[PDB]
């Protein structure tokens, strides 16, 4: 089984990503994403929009189980974090979250 807050440390290692939701959109909007990865508990406007670019833009989406809270911890920041975007998976398999075609 994929760990996931393993692989997004690796990601963070090997990879490239950036966080939020200004940052996701653009990433979006621009075509660097490769996955999203989205807090259960974001605002809902917020996420509505992000699912909304992701689909707009044919970049898949993982429901991220926990809280922003839990998503800022899995990748090391002191703060909520609301969505992921990978730019660059790395030597991780934070792609296999991505699901289904």
């Amino acid at each position: 089984m994929v760990d996931i807050a393993f692989e997004l440390r690796k990601v963070i290692d090997s990879g490239k990503y950036t966080l939020g939701y200004r940052k996701t959109v653009q990433s979006l909007k621009m075509g660097g994403s490769k996955l999203i990865i989205i807090a259960r508990n974001t605002r809902p406007d917020r996420k509505e929009d992000l699912e909304y670019y992701a689909r707009l833009s044919g970049t898949p989406v993982y429901e991220f189980e926990g809280t922003n809270v839990e998503l800022g911890t899995a990748v090391g920041k002191p703060h909520t974090v609301s969505v992921v975007s990978i730019l660059d998976a790395g030597e991780s398999r934070i792609l296999a979250l991505g699901g289904k075609e």
